């Protein structure tokens, strides 16, 4: 920060002495179950070499964890969100550029601990026959522990360019009633993938043997609220002072299936079975400092 | 935040240089045991493309944990809140939109720890007969631990649209005198669901064998105080500058029953037996910047 | 908070540009051992649709942990506070309303940890007779830990209405010289309830066998200092611009008894034996912005 | 706080727009080893219904941990502070009142953890004779841990009235060279109370067998510095605008004695053997806003 | 900081009373998959002996974790980023100098814990034949634990000069589905280097046996976003008031290979197989306070 | 700090109302691999009895961990930094004085934990002959843990005078691939000092058997960035208003040697084999408030 380099805090930041023009634009996509909000801010700081636009993509993508299929009592399937995505894209002929974005990817860490123990021990024994016994013993224990966080979802910044940026929030792993964690690839020879399996062998119908959504990550059902910021810069001398931008909200759904073998429930997961894609075009007017859709 | 993108903190936020009009509206619903308060704020920032209204829904929904039923000394029932809800809804023809809301769903995490220990040990033994013995030994231990939080209730943001938003605060699980946690589905072959069972086999009447409410989550009895924020935007050019908004406060009650078998207490829980719904209409006047009920 | 919804911090709070009228009112109730202080503040913010009054109830209710009874050397009793309470109440015909209050009830949480260990081990044995032996072994350990806080007292907000609000601070459980925790219902077949029992079997008189109050929660003796806030709103157009309000401070005392069996001390606790209630009426003048008693 | 009730931070606090008159008054009591300092502040905020005086009692009470007694090589005594106290008192005829005070008593908490482990294990054995053996085994472990803080001293607010307030800082327990903790009542049949005992059986004289003060709580020797605030309110219309107040600083000393039995050291503690009481009268002039002694 | 040396916070920092000229410069290098952004700030504080330029290098270097090679079902390779770098360099004849830079290298720490346990134990045994046995035993255990953090990548400041500075973010080690951590040199006699090996033994083709990038450090695929600051100072009297500076963004890729032996998968890692280097020249005009590319 | 003594925060700090003159001076010493930067600030506060100069010494001293020697395949040596130093010195005839400096030496702490466990256990045995056996057993475990931090380097303030001050950052200990920590004196009878030994026994040449610098403290190679502050005071009446000061940056290198015995690698460390000393003279002009070199 500025203070680590002997500069008064805030000296280098953009935007002081600037009337900032902001706006809100809401669209609800019923077919896709996505509340989509752009909150925008134009900053034309004259001591900066460019006009800036900060586009914050917010709203909420419904999770839509849904028992969708029922093919009799022994077979059923559940559609569930394995990824949520938001992307912004300037067309190829645009002079405006993607300059910055937040959040980004951070380095994950883990904590290592070594353990070392030496032991000596001794006994004297005896019985009522008058026999006396003894034992002298020694031991070593060497090992280690490794500790790290495992979020239910990872929030990842996709490799950006000057024309495109995106985030995916992807399913990582999850605990199912204190068992697991399970992921998209968990495989047990008898039970298959147990990710959303309620019981190993209850006599209910397949459709009633999926984890209650209240007992799973709430992103799976009620859903995920993006809160991502993209910065676009624009040269004040550029001929055309209008830019188009497309914003896509997306849900990728996996397909989780239960079937009764003759003796127990068995689960399968199929990756990326459905993709719901909600796309919208915005007009950026840098002269009026308005964004419209 | 602004500072991660090299912008002076607060540069992009709405509302400076604007006289903000605020208000409080209180209703008490005696039949439903709900103190309901709207705290509102109109922000008409002229550098923002829309009028805003922030509606904070507060008050308190009584828990009403209540021994309701007594059918002799061997049978009794307890009504208890498994869910509290607050929902706001704009009618279908309204041009005002739900733009933002807080709190939202956050990603849950868990802490994983791996474990490895190797061991070597030895003995020399002997007795007074002059007999000598020896032992050389080795061992491996491999394993893991998994750690995560389990709140008594989860606070969940329901999938919003541009016309509706809601929160549900739902019972998750609970400790009963250091045993458990139990939930709505706990089942023991002898004791049934033990969630609110005071004793496995005390000789009191059924009505006196429920957990003292002071020894359980205080939301269960005294109750839950919402503190939720909804943002509504309105176009200044819209023809009709009055909006109605309907607000529900809701309590869902489960039914927890004790009966004496000939030898012990046994508990049952039946989900969602009662629903208390308190509904109110508010009038938003965007020109006067008043909200009334 | 405002910044989660893209609004400048503090924009939506009441009270800027307002001369605030405050006051202190102290009463000491000798019979009840209660120092009672109301600190009040009138905020008539013209950009708010209502006059507000924040009433902070403070002071201190003496605990009064007291060895009260002595009926010879084998029997004695101790009066102790199991609950402290503060309530405010507007009479039924008042147009002023209770709008908000603080502190409130929060969701309690707990930390779950699973453990799993697999093990393999091996030995070679031998004695001086030349006999060689061996052992191959395996093991599994599965389990869990559950962690949560247990405060000595809980501070609970009672279900409010628009006319009444109250807090109770209730005894929960307590450690007695590193044993316990004990509560109001602890029962041991030989020792009874050991909550305030100094020794299982010392030869002192009954009156000298109670826990030193310095080794127990200091609320039990020196006592509890409320610090509760109630907000009352008032319509500026209301005909009558005086409101009465009653404030009650209360102590509920349990009765803890020791008796010598022929061989050991045995304790009894009887709940809510005494209630001390100190009640006071205040006059709120919204036009003068004064509160008096 | 104000922000939990939607009010701008600091709106309801007393004292803006007020010239505050402050003062320092120092007295040293040589006989009692007490540096006594009053730091005072008169706040006459005209928008508050009363004049206020905040009296901060500071300075330092020497601990005076002292080997005081020597009656030959086998017997010695140590005087040590088991309590420090500060009290303020308005005489009976005073119209001024005690309104508030800080610090107060807060609720202590403890952390509870349950543990549950199930185990299965097996072996195969054999010797060089070709004889094969086996073992199948199972186990359960159930229990709990309880964790809480134990400060060397507790700071306790004594039950106040509108005329008196006080704090006592009392000895709780203490670790002696990693053994203990011991308190005022620790009793071992052979060693007695070991609180300040250096060695169980060293051959030094009694006077040299007390814990070095550097290895004990530094409040015991160098001493305790009060930092307590008392608020007094005064009606501006009161006839008499002078108030007297008495302030007492106190040290209570226990008496810790060592004697040689014929074989080991044995300790005794006698409670409250000495009380050192330093008392001072101050004059509060509310019209001049001066405090003098 | 200033306050540790009795100086008002911020007194010694550069830049108050100075109009700061800032700018953004974005380039996207498609061949190299690097979004490159310079955010710059000229501070010409007249109370400072030099003009300053702070150059912040940001953007994102795609990770580009890529299964690149397929030579039938038994052999496949993966390209993965073992290092990201950003470097800035002033040509040899330039009078401008590198003065400061942030972040830097900090001292790593570790936590040491010693353990010591002594034990005594005893038994009495007996059977229905009247035979009695006894055992007295003792034990000592001595050891230690050592705890420290192991980030997936280290961020290292390369030894700077007055003409050059650089950072490398280098692969350190990584957990693969709870096994490991593995690094560039991990070697198991049967499995080779297991860093990105999905299964020890699965029957899939080689190209499908690499760790899912979602289950590895997200820097490996989506990539790394520099956020580094370089400070350049310039004498106001220097003859030439234009400076060039060359900036490299770099990715170093390792080569991770799987082959089927006749019985299991075996991995190889080859270090630094590919280097992608993207280079850009910037022109610093100290008189106009502009940076261009 | 000021507020602990009832004084408004910042009241007693130097420097308000003072135009502060600052400067940067950079020198790069190629022979010694030291980037050396002085950031200075003259504070002439007229309400302070002296002129002040704060000299911050920054830059970076390259670590220069270097395999330097190769005398065939069995012998090699590594030069490594065991100390970094920065010193400032006023000559003997100077009236200016060293007044303060930061960072300084802090008290190190450690955490002690005692453990005590008592146990009782019992068995009943039986065999198919009908014979019944039994065991009653008891046990005690007593001990302790000690926990403390061990940084790779310590940052130490050298004993200052009014004419000289310095810091040394010294090698403390280090972990080598999870073994150790080792220090400058570690000695194993077979392996010698293993500090930088890559393998106990690999068949590579000596020069390739040193720890990869990426797997060691990054100060060892890339190096250490001082960030030290020295305050010099000057009397305004002093005859001579020019001061010289010498600043030395220093690297002390140890010599770590590997040799093959006939069977394994063996390491030697020789302390302080080389010292690189980079010295510079600065001129302080208190009248012009400039520092030059």
């Amino acid at each position: 920060a500025d203070s680590d380099i002997n500069i008064k805090t805030g000296t280098t930041d953009i935007g002081s002495n600037t009337t900032v023009k902001t706006g809100d634009l809401v669209t609800y996509d019923k077919e896709n179950g996505m509340h989509k909000k752009v909150f925008y801010s134009f900053i034309d700081d004259k001591n900066h070499n460019k006009k800036l636009l900060v586009i914050r993509t917010k709203g909420t993508i419904a999770g839509q964890y849904r028992v969708y299929s029922e093919e009799g009592a022994n077979k059923s399937g559940l559609a569930w969100p394995s990824a949520f995505k938001v992307q912004l894209q300037l067309p190829d002929n645009e002079v405006a550029q993607i300059s910055d974005y937040y959040p980004r990817n951070s380095i994950d860490t883990k904590e290592y601990m070594s353990t070392l123990t030496y032991g000596f021990n001794g006994n004297v024994t005896g019985d009522d026959t008058g026999k006396i016994g003894g034992l002298i013993g020694a031991n070593v224990s060497i090992g280690h522990t490794l500790k790290y966080v495992q979020p239910d979802f990872k929030t990842i910044l996709e490799s950006p360019t000057d024309k495109k940026v995106g985030w995916k929030v992807i399913f990582n792993n999850m605990v199912n009633q204190n068992w697991g964690p399970y992921d998209r690839d968990s495989w047990n020879p008898v039970y298959g993938n147990q990710l959303f399996m309620k019981t190993r062998n209850g006599s209910m119908k397949a459709a009633d043997n999926f984890l209650d959504p209240n007992k799973a990550s709430s992103l799976l059902s009620s859903g995920f609220s993006p809160d991502f910021a993209t910065v676009i810069t624009m040269d004040r001398k550029a001929s055309k002072q209008q830019t188009n931008i497309d914003v896509i909200y997306e849900r990728v759904r996996d397909d989780y299936q239960l079937h009764w073998t003759s003796t127990n429930w068995k689960g399968t997961n199929t990756k990326d079975k459905w993709t719901d894609r909600s796309s919208e075009r915005y007009k950026i007017d840098w002269e009026k400092e308005e964004m419209t859709n």
